[PDB]
């Protein structure tokens, strides 16, 4: 079916609980068991969210080589993702590594440092230019270099510089600050608005490594940022746009990265997401 009406039909007949339990009843199932080595236990927030083996992201590094965080490649698409959970304190060199290591130009965060009264990731940036960071583990320098706070989001201007060879590079963060503590947001279009504002940076396009999306476990908030972006960007390219079927486009992600997509709320917020990004595209 097009979207727009099966949206409508699933609202008026009440079964977004029901669609939603048959994604998560067809998703796949691969092996992640480097993440369960008892080496790694600190290196995860949550017990059950866990990277696979296939997809996983490697450290270049010989004594651990792992991090919480999955390559998505969405081939038709022509776009790719590397999802990850929140940074820990015993994690954000590894973090930042990352960054370097996959060439990345842009860095989105979905949520707030603190929700619900609980930590929810690391404070792993530096709130000022001239208090740098120095992650000693790895060897690398973070001087925040900018920052311009919206009402709805804040973009900053970061330095990376590796140490071991005096090499820098500007790194963007796109950190969205509303989504509510509980639920999701009643209207899409400051996610939208903001979805544009990465896009128009050069950040999540061929010419750099893929972007590095986070919430607090990295499937939730950021399943729907990604889900989002490539059922546009298909709409898009493809001769029949009502063609794209968002479903299927999730759980081919859910190939990469298990858990995609926490709610039946947030699945119908992606729904309403890609519709109103539909219009505003166009040719509109
Ligand atoms: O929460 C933490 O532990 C934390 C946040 S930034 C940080 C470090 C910066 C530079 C070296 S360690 N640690
Ligand atoms: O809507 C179209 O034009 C369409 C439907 S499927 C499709 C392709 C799948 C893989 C490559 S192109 N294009
Ligand atoms: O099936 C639809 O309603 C749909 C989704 S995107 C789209 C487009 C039309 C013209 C350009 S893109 N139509």
């Amino acid at each position: 079916m097009e979207m727009e009406k099966e949206f409508e039909q699933i609202d008026k007949s009440g079964s977004w609980a029901a669609i939603y339990q048959d994604i998560r009843h067809e998703a796949s199932d691969f092996p992640s068991r480097v993440a369960k080595l008892p080496k790694n236990k600190n290196r995860n927030r949550y017990r059950d969210v866990s990277p696979f083996d296939h997809s996983r992201i490697k450290l270049h590094q010989e004594d651990n080589d792992y991090i919480n965080a999955s390559l998505i490649k969405m081939e038709e698409a022509q776009r790719s993702y590397i999802l990850t959970q929140g940074p820990l304190p015993n994690t954000v060199g590894h973090f930042w590594e990352m960054v370097w290591e996959q060439k990345s130009r842009g860095v989105v965060m979905l949520n707030r440092v603190m929700e619900k009264g609980s930590l929810k990731c690391a404070q792993y940036w530096p709130q000022k230019e001239e208090k740098e960071m120095i992650f000693e583990d790895t060897n690398l320098k973070l001087t925040l270099i900018s920052e311009d706070i919206k009402s709805y989001y804040t973009v900053r201007q970061l330095e990376l510089e590796n140490l071991t060879t005096q090499e820098t590079r500007e790194i963007l963060h796109f950190h969205y600050t509303t989504w509510p503590d509980f639920g999701v947001p009643e209207s899409p279009a400051s996610f939208l608005n903001f979805l544009f504002k990465v896009r128009e940076s050069g950040s999540l396009s061929p010419e750099h490594g893929p972007v590095v999306v986070h919430c607090s476990a990295g499937i939730g908030r950021s399943g729907t940022f990604c889900l989002a972006d490539t059922c546009l960007l298909l709409m898009d390219k493809r001769k029949d746009p009502s063609s794209v079927d968002i479903k299927k486009v999730l759980l081919e992600m859910r190939k990469f990265r298990m858990g995609l997509i926490q709610t039946a709320d947030q699945l119908r917020f992606s729904y309403l997401a890609v519709i109103e990004g539909a219009k505003f595209i166009m040719g509109d």
